[PDB]
């Protein structure tokens, strides 16, 4: 619906950690 989650984690991946959904926005979250 309104999460490209893969795109998401692999951003948050390329970073240094994980992410998450939050509604028609996502973020990043520790390990």
């Amino acid at each position: 619906a309104f999460c490209n989650l893969r795109r998401c984690e692999l951003s948050c991946r390329s970073l240094g950690l994980l992410g998450k959904c939050i509604g028609e926005e996502c973020k990043c979250v520790p390990a």
